[PDB]
């Protein structure tokens, strides 16, 4: 996928993984990801937050951004998963009141 999430089991980009096409509110259980990826390329960028509807801890990934260790980022467990776009001034609005 050109624009997806990518969700894999390992650390490092390895194992099985899974792709997110759009935002899902609810994750339960929470995914436990070893490395969460986005594919280099408007520009998509991808909120995964530790609670549900988009609430709690907030890491965020733009395009071409791998986190290869997800065990070690703020939060293990993905609650709700927002997508995004990052404009070519480099902001991302998705979040803003």
């Amino acid at each position: 996928c050109k624009y997806c999430l990518q969700l894999y089991d390992e650390t490092y980009e390895r194992g099985s993984y899974i792709e997110v096409y759009k935002s899902v509110g609810s994750l339960s259980p929470p995914w436990t990801p070893g490395s969460v990826c986005v594919p280099f390329v408007e520009r998509p960028y991808w909120y995964l937050f530790d609670n549900v509807n988009y609430t709690g801890r907030i890491t965020g990934l733009g395009h071409g951004t791998c986190i290869d260790d997800f065990t070690k980022s703020g939060f293990k467990g993905i609650s709700s998963i927002k997508r995004c776009i990052q404009t070519k001034d480099g902001k991302v609005e998705c979040i803003n009141q």
